[PDB]
Protein backbone atom coordinates (compact mmCIF):
# COMPACT_ATOMS: atom_id res chain seq x y z
CA UNK A 1 0.00 0.00 0.00
CA UNK A 2 2.73 2.37 -1.40
CA UNK A 3 2.38 6.16 -1.93
CA UNK A 4 1.60 5.95 -6.23
CA UNK A 5 3.78 8.57 -8.01
CA UNK A 6 2.58 9.08 -11.22
CA UNK A 7 4.70 10.11 -13.94
CA UNK A 8 4.41 11.07 -17.76
CA UNK A 9 7.49 10.08 -19.63
CA UNK A 10 7.57 7.61 -22.63
CA UNK A 11 11.24 7.27 -23.04
CA UNK A 12 12.01 4.40 -22.60
CA UNK A 13 16.15 5.31 -20.97
CA UNK A 14 14.51 7.95 -19.43
CA UNK A 15 11.94 5.39 -17.28
CA UNK A 16 14.63 3.37 -16.93
CA UNK A 17 16.46 5.79 -15.11
CA UNK A 18 13.86 6.94 -12.91
CA UNK A 19 13.36 3.33 -11.88
CA UNK A 20 16.86 2.87 -11.08
CA UNK A 21 16.85 6.61 -9.38
CA UNK A 22 14.01 5.46 -6.94
CA UNK A 23 15.58 2.00 -6.08
CA UNK A 24 19.59 3.52 -5.62
CA UNK A 25 17.24 6.33 -3.46
CA UNK A 26 16.32 3.62 -1.21
CA UNK A 27 12.39 4.82 -1.80
CA UNK A 28 9.54 2.79 -1.55
CA UNK A 29 6.80 4.02 -4.23
CA UNK A 30 4.72 2.83 -6.72
CA UNK A 31 5.89 4.07 -9.85
CA UNK A 32 3.17 5.00 -12.72
CA UNK A 33 4.23 5.81 -15.61
CA UNK A 34 2.01 6.98 -18.82
CA UNK A 35 2.82 8.57 -22.15
CA UNK A 36 0.94 10.99 -23.39
CA UNK A 37 -1.49 13.81 -22.04
CA UNK A 38 -4.92 11.87 -22.47
CA UNK A 39 -3.50 8.66 -20.46
CA UNK A 40 -2.18 11.24 -17.74
CA UNK A 41 -5.79 12.64 -16.90
CA UNK A 42 -7.63 9.17 -17.40
CA UNK A 43 -5.57 8.15 -14.41
CA UNK A 44 -6.05 11.37 -12.77
CA UNK A 45 -10.02 11.66 -13.52
CA UNK A 46 -10.59 7.96 -13.41
CA UNK A 47 -11.94 6.86 -16.77
CA UNK A 48 -11.27 3.85 -18.97
CA UNK A 49 -7.82 1.51 -18.57
CA UNK A 50 -8.17 3.35 -15.02
CA UNK A 51 -11.77 2.84 -14.23
CA UNK A 52 -11.03 0.48 -11.82
CA UNK A 53 -9.60 2.79 -8.76
CA UNK A 54 -8.66 -0.25 -7.22
CA UNK A 55 -5.75 -1.01 -9.42
CA UNK A 56 -4.90 2.38 -10.28
CA UNK A 57 -4.72 4.31 -6.96
CA UNK A 58 -4.91 8.21 -6.70
CA UNK A 59 -1.58 9.68 -7.11
CA UNK A 60 0.60 11.11 -4.09
CA UNK A 61 2.47 12.86 -6.42
CA UNK A 62 2.65 13.77 -10.48
CA UNK A 63 5.43 14.16 -12.22
CA UNK A 64 5.25 15.60 -15.65
CA UNK A 65 8.49 15.43 -18.18
CA UNK A 66 8.06 18.75 -20.03
CA UNK A 67 10.51 17.40 -22.97
CA UNK A 68 7.81 14.28 -23.74
CA UNK A 69 6.46 15.29 -27.22
CA UNK A 70 2.55 14.80 -26.99
CA UNK A 71 2.34 15.99 -23.45
CA UNK A 72 0.64 19.31 -23.69
CA UNK A 73 1.65 20.68 -20.06
CA UNK A 74 -0.23 23.78 -20.06
CA UNK A 75 -3.20 22.44 -21.27
CA UNK A 76 -3.08 19.52 -18.78
CA UNK A 77 -1.87 21.53 -16.18
CA UNK A 78 -4.54 24.57 -16.22
CA UNK A 79 -7.47 21.75 -16.65
CA UNK A 80 -6.68 20.53 -13.64
CA UNK A 81 -5.98 24.13 -11.93
CA UNK A 82 -9.65 25.01 -13.25
CA UNK A 83 -11.40 21.68 -11.69
CA UNK A 84 -12.22 21.86 -8.34
CA UNK A 85 -12.59 18.69 -7.93
CA UNK A 86 -8.67 17.69 -9.04
CA UNK A 87 -7.10 21.36 -8.12
CA UNK A 88 -4.98 20.20 -5.08
CA UNK A 89 -2.94 17.77 -6.52
CA UNK A 90 0.77 18.19 -6.63
CA UNK A 91 2.19 18.33 -9.97
CA UNK A 92 5.92 18.99 -10.45
CA UNK A 93 7.83 19.35 -13.75
CA UNK A 94 10.77 17.60 -14.92
CA UNK A 95 13.05 19.32 -17.99
CA UNK A 96 16.09 19.65 -19.48
CA UNK A 97 16.03 23.22 -19.47
CA UNK A 98 17.19 25.47 -17.44
CA UNK A 99 15.76 28.88 -19.31
CA UNK A 100 14.27 31.44 -16.32
CA UNK A 101 11.37 32.09 -18.92
CA UNK A 102 10.95 28.59 -18.72
CA UNK A 103 11.03 27.80 -15.52
CA UNK A 104 8.52 31.18 -14.75
CA UNK A 105 5.88 29.95 -17.19
CA UNK A 106 5.42 26.31 -15.35
CA UNK A 107 4.89 28.32 -12.28
CA UNK A 108 2.85 30.31 -13.51
CA UNK A 109 0.60 27.63 -15.48
CA UNK A 110 0.60 26.51 -11.78
CA UNK A 111 3.25 23.69 -11.16
CA UNK A 112 4.45 23.31 -7.45
CA UNK A 113 7.69 23.07 -8.34
CA UNK A 114 10.07 22.73 -11.24
CA UNK A 115 13.21 20.37 -11.20
CA UNK A 116 15.82 20.65 -13.92
CA UNK A 117 16.55 17.01 -14.92
CA UNK A 118 20.42 15.97 -13.48
CA UNK A 119 22.87 15.01 -15.64
CA UNK A 120 23.29 11.55 -13.90
CA UNK A 121 22.18 8.78 -12.17
CA UNK A 122 23.73 9.55 -9.12
CA UNK A 123 22.90 13.38 -9.36
CA UNK A 124 19.49 12.59 -9.57
CA UNK A 125 19.13 9.81 -6.63
CA UNK A 126 20.20 13.49 -4.95
CA UNK A 127 17.77 15.35 -6.24
CA UNK A 128 14.66 12.69 -5.82
CA UNK A 129 16.11 12.23 -2.09
CA UNK A 130 15.38 15.85 -1.66
CA UNK A 131 11.93 15.96 -3.04
CA UNK A 132 11.00 12.93 -1.08
CA UNK A 133 12.13 14.56 1.80
CA UNK A 134 10.41 17.42 1.61
CA UNK A 135 7.19 16.00 0.20
CA UNK A 136 6.91 13.15 1.35
CA UNK A 137 8.37 13.81 5.36
CA UNK A 138 8.37 17.80 5.82
CA UNK A 139 5.41 18.76 4.21
CA UNK A 140 1.84 17.33 4.30
CA UNK A 141 0.47 15.59 1.00
CA UNK A 142 -3.18 16.63 -0.02
CA UNK A 143 -6.04 13.92 0.26
CA UNK A 144 -8.32 13.18 -2.44
CA UNK B 1 20.36 37.48 -0.15
CA UNK B 2 17.02 35.54 -0.87
CA UNK B 3 14.18 37.25 0.12
CA UNK B 4 11.71 35.21 2.48
CA UNK B 5 8.54 37.27 2.83
CA UNK B 6 6.70 36.42 6.16
CA UNK B 7 3.03 36.98 7.35
CA UNK B 8 3.39 36.54 11.10
CA UNK B 9 2.39 38.85 14.03
CA UNK B 10 2.81 37.21 16.95
CA UNK B 11 6.40 38.00 18.52
CA UNK B 12 6.99 34.43 19.74
CA UNK B 13 6.57 33.00 16.56
CA UNK B 14 8.33 35.71 15.38
CA UNK B 15 11.31 35.10 17.42
CA UNK B 16 11.52 31.06 16.93
CA UNK B 17 11.40 32.14 13.26
CA UNK B 18 14.53 34.02 13.34
CA UNK B 19 16.34 31.67 15.48
CA UNK B 20 15.59 28.69 13.42
CA UNK B 21 16.94 29.92 10.00
CA UNK B 22 20.14 31.52 12.42
CA UNK B 23 20.61 27.87 13.93
CA UNK B 24 19.68 25.98 10.25
CA UNK B 25 22.95 28.19 9.02
CA UNK B 26 20.63 29.63 6.46
CA UNK B 27 21.55 33.04 5.02
CA UNK B 28 18.41 34.68 3.83
CA UNK B 29 16.54 38.23 4.42
CA UNK B 30 13.42 37.13 6.62
CA UNK B 31 10.96 39.98 6.12
CA UNK B 32 7.76 40.10 8.62
CA UNK B 33 4.75 41.30 7.80
CA UNK B 34 1.43 41.76 10.70
CA UNK B 35 -1.54 40.95 7.89
CA UNK B 36 -2.85 40.35 4.84
CA UNK B 37 -2.77 43.71 3.69
CA UNK B 38 0.76 44.27 4.47
CA UNK B 39 1.77 40.84 2.27
CA UNK B 40 -0.11 41.71 -0.79
CA UNK B 41 1.44 45.54 -0.30
CA UNK B 42 4.48 43.87 0.03
CA UNK B 43 3.90 41.94 -3.16
CA UNK B 44 2.47 44.22 -5.60
CA UNK B 45 4.52 46.68 -4.42
CA UNK B 46 2.66 49.18 -2.67
CA UNK B 47 2.22 52.19 -0.01
CA UNK B 48 5.18 51.21 2.65
CA UNK B 49 6.65 49.22 -0.20
CA UNK B 50 6.16 50.94 -3.25
CA UNK B 51 10.45 51.20 -3.32
CA UNK B 52 11.53 48.13 -4.86
CA UNK B 53 15.32 48.67 -3.73
CA UNK B 54 14.16 48.65 -0.11
CA UNK B 55 11.51 45.85 -0.68
CA UNK B 56 13.16 42.72 -3.03
CA UNK B 57 10.57 40.58 -4.65
CA UNK B 58 10.40 37.40 -2.14
CA UNK B 59 11.96 34.40 -3.68
CA UNK B 60 9.34 32.70 -1.27
CA UNK B 61 6.48 33.26 0.80
CA UNK B 62 5.16 31.68 4.06
CA UNK B 63 1.95 31.96 5.22
CA UNK B 64 0.77 31.73 8.54
CA UNK B 65 -2.93 30.44 9.05
CA UNK B 66 -3.13 30.84 12.55
CA UNK B 67 -2.55 34.55 12.47
CA UNK B 68 -5.87 36.09 13.25
CA UNK B 69 -5.92 39.18 10.55
CA UNK B 70 -4.77 37.24 7.57
CA UNK B 71 -7.26 35.79 5.27
CA UNK B 72 -5.63 33.11 3.22
CA UNK B 73 -7.48 32.02 1.17
CA UNK B 74 -8.15 35.53 0.13
CA UNK B 75 -4.82 36.61 -0.81
CA UNK B 76 -4.05 33.07 -2.39
CA UNK B 77 -6.77 32.88 -4.43
CA UNK B 78 -6.29 36.71 -5.32
CA UNK B 79 -2.71 35.57 -5.98
CA UNK B 80 -3.75 32.63 -8.69
CA UNK B 81 -6.25 34.44 -10.51
CA UNK B 82 -3.60 37.55 -11.06
CA UNK B 83 -1.61 36.73 -14.44
CA UNK B 84 1.06 39.08 -13.21
CA UNK B 85 1.74 37.23 -9.49
CA UNK B 86 0.43 33.76 -10.21
CA UNK B 87 4.12 31.93 -10.69
CA UNK B 88 5.10 32.84 -6.86
CA UNK B 89 5.64 30.14 -4.76
CA UNK B 90 3.73 30.57 -1.37
CA UNK B 91 3.86 27.76 1.68
CA UNK B 92 1.32 27.74 4.39
CA UNK B 93 2.80 27.20 7.97
CA UNK B 94 0.10 25.59 10.70
CA UNK B 95 -0.57 23.97 13.92
CA UNK B 96 -3.54 22.39 12.36
CA UNK B 97 -3.00 18.52 11.20
CA UNK B 98 -6.28 18.05 9.79
CA UNK B 99 -6.41 16.27 6.58
CA UNK B 100 -9.15 18.38 4.98
CA UNK B 101 -7.69 21.79 6.49
CA UNK B 102 -4.74 20.58 4.91
CA UNK B 103 -6.26 19.79 1.26
CA UNK B 104 -8.17 22.74 1.68
CA UNK B 105 -5.20 24.86 1.47
CA UNK B 106 -3.45 23.11 -1.87
CA UNK B 107 -7.52 23.25 -3.27
CA UNK B 108 -7.04 27.13 -2.32
CA UNK B 109 -3.44 27.10 -4.10
CA UNK B 110 -0.90 26.55 -1.74
CA UNK B 111 2.41 25.16 -3.30
CA UNK B 112 2.97 23.33 -0.44
CA UNK B 113 1.42 22.93 3.77
CA UNK B 114 3.95 22.76 6.61
CA UNK B 115 3.11 21.98 10.28
CA UNK B 116 4.29 23.69 12.36
CA UNK B 117 7.29 21.24 14.44
CA UNK B 118 6.79 21.00 18.44
CA UNK B 119 10.02 22.79 18.98
CA UNK B 120 13.28 24.65 17.80
CA UNK B 121 15.01 21.48 17.01
CA UNK B 122 12.38 20.01 14.86
CA UNK B 123 11.88 23.20 13.07
CA UNK B 124 15.56 23.56 12.44
CA UNK B 125 14.82 20.25 10.48
CA UNK B 126 12.24 20.75 8.90
CA UNK B 127 13.16 24.27 7.41
CA UNK B 128 16.55 22.87 6.20
CA UNK B 129 14.61 20.38 4.24
CA UNK B 130 11.91 23.08 2.97
CA UNK B 131 15.24 25.11 2.21
CA UNK B 132 17.42 22.49 0.48
CA UNK B 133 14.52 21.67 -2.04
CA UNK B 134 12.98 25.14 -3.18
CA UNK B 135 16.44 26.84 -2.82
CA UNK B 136 18.94 24.21 -4.00
CA UNK B 137 16.82 21.41 -5.38
CA UNK B 138 13.87 22.98 -7.35
CA UNK B 139 14.85 26.19 -9.47
CA UNK B 140 12.23 28.96 -8.47
CA UNK B 141 10.70 31.78 -10.56
CA UNK B 142 11.75 34.63 -11.27
CA UNK B 143 9.60 37.89 -11.19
Amino acid sequence: TLPTVLVAEDHDYDKLILTEVFARASISADLRFVSDGEQTLDYIYGRNRFADRGDAPYPAIVLLDLNMPRLDGRKVVRLLRQDETVRHLVVIALSTSESAKHITEAYSIGFNAYLVKPANIADYVEAIRSLWHFWMNTASLPTT
